[PDB]
């Protein structure tokens, strides 16, 4: 897959399912992103945004956007992803939350703030080169 990525889910979201995100981090990597959209134009609310960080004192940052508005960021201070490493980064839809799991270690567990339901779209970008994305337990 190519950069920017910004495809739709097919059949959406359902518990059960998981988005297998195969890709290198960027040698000179300040940031990436992974979105879940609901919908696919400006402005579309992103029910998960999964936003590692390599500027400061290393984090990731999970959050909601609804409305245009960001919501309470939710930060973990671990990095587990390497700049110029490989990664294997997989969201694993469960009732509760975003189950995410970094190189088999699981990782986060990001309560559900819009409906898993309403997503439609999955936005991946920034300082990363992709190598698959496969959508598995549809
Ligand atoms: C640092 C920031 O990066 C972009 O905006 C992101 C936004 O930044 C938050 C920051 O994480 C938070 O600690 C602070 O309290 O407010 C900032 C502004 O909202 O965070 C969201 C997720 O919460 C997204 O990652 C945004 O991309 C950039 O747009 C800002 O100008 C600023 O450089």
């Amino acid at each position: 897959p190519t950069l920017p990525y910004y495809q739709p889910i097919p059949g959406g979201l359902n518990v059960g399912m998981s988005v297998y995100i195969q890709g290198v981090a960027s040698e000179h990597m300040k940031r990436f992103f992974v979105n879940f959209v609901v919908g696919q134009d400006p402005g579309s609310d992103v029910a998960f945004h999964f936003n590692p960080r390599f500027d400061g004192w290393d984090k990731v940052v999970f959050n909601t956007l609804q409305g245009g508005k960001w919501g309470s960021e939710e930060r973990k201070r671990s990095m587990p992803f390497k700049k110029g490493a490989a990664f294997e980064l997989v969201f694993i839809v469960l009732a509760e939350h975003y189950k995410v799991v970094v190189n088999g270690n699981p990782f986060y567990e990001y309560g559900h703030r819009l409906p898993l339901q309403m997503v439609t779209h999955l936005q991946v970008d920034g300082d990363l080169q992709l190598q698959s994305i496969n959508f598995i337990g549809g």
